[PDB]
């Protein structure tokens, strides 16, 4: 069985659904599509997709297999095997001018704002005070979150599910994903995920869910895996995160309608322990 999603787009007010009810479905089920901005080139993003793991004989990309946790100081940064089927090249905000290709920096700015954008839809939507967005996003309400720039290959030649079942870390992900393979448990049925390269899938993190437990219509992250794969396949993603570096971290907060926000643990704290649960 497949999903049926709903549809949103940016547009001057914010995000724009169908109409009221399908945003309260959308933000209900915790993933909805995205329509993808007609000026925003996609390509030099995908053939980083297609090409991190290959290592330095493979021009532009493959070059950045070498560089493992150890050359950013951040074990989570970084060329990473894991142990389903997928590898991944992680690499946060503060390093991309100075790491990435300059291209895919500049991919990496646009779906900041991007997302930036949508995450104060969502902020609004929930009835948080304006005031409190801030430290209530760690800083992802303004452009002072952490933001992770993540690229994703499926090694269909091992023998595991593709990328095991979990929730994401944060309050937003822009995920851009061209083949089949995504699948989503909203309500107890797993679900394929449609495919459909003109919108992203946005879904929401463990932060998200953590913010707006006490809200009146508390926002979920949605579990979601990718089944596993016979052929390669590759996508990338826009994670917004409360500022979470080694030395500053922003704090991960619920909200409490009527009183204000309450510290619940760290940013860091939780990145580590959801990447524990998920591959062990
Ligand atoms: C250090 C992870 C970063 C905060 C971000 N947050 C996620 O939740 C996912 C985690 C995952 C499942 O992609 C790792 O394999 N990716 C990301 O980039
Ligand atoms: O590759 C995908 O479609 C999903 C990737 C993902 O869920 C993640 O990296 O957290
Ligand atoms: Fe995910």
């Amino acid at each position: 069985r497949t999903a049926d999603l709903e549809r949103a787009r940016l547009g001057d007010d914010g995000l724009d659904f169908q109409d009221d009810a399908a945003q309260a479905r959308a933000f209900a089920q915790g993933v909805f599509l995205l329509e993808i901005p007609e000026w925003l080139d996609l390509s030099a993003g995908d053939r980083f997709a297609r090409q991190f793991f290959q290592g330095t004989g493979v021009e532009p990309y493959g070059k950045y297999r070498d560089l493992s946790s150890e050359h950013f100081g951040d074990e989570l940064l970084g060329y990473h095997s894991r142990v389903d089927q997928l590898e991944q090249f992680l690499l946060e905000r503060r390093f991309w001018g100075e790491v990435y290709p300059s291209e895919i920096a500049t991919l990496g700015e646009h779906l900041t704002l991007l997302s930036h954008r949508v995450l104060r839809s969502v902020l609004a939507s929930a009835g948080i005070p304006e005031e409190d967005w801030h430290r209530a996003s760690g800083g992802c309400s303004e452009t002072n979150g952490s933001y992770h720039l993540t690229f994703n290959h499926y090694r269909s030649a091992h023998q595991d599910i593709g990328l095991s079942s979990h929730k994401d870390d944060g309050f937003i992900t822009v995920l851009r994903t061209t083949a089949q393979g995504l699948e989503v448990n909203r309500d107890d049925v797993w679900e394929k995920v449609p495919v459909d390269p003109a919108c992203f899938v946005v879904n929401f993190g463990l932060s998200m869910e953590i913010l707006t437990s006490a809200c009146v219509t508390p926002l979920s992250a949605i579990m979601h895996r990718v089944s596993h794969q016979n052929f390669d396949r590759s996508s990338f993603g826009h994670f917004s995160s409360s500022r979470c570096l080694p030395g500053a971290d922003d704090g991960i907060y619920r909200y409490l309608p009527s009183a204000g926000l309450e510290r619940v643990c760290g940013s860091r704290e939780l990145i580590e322990e959801n990447d524990h649960e998920i591959y062990m």
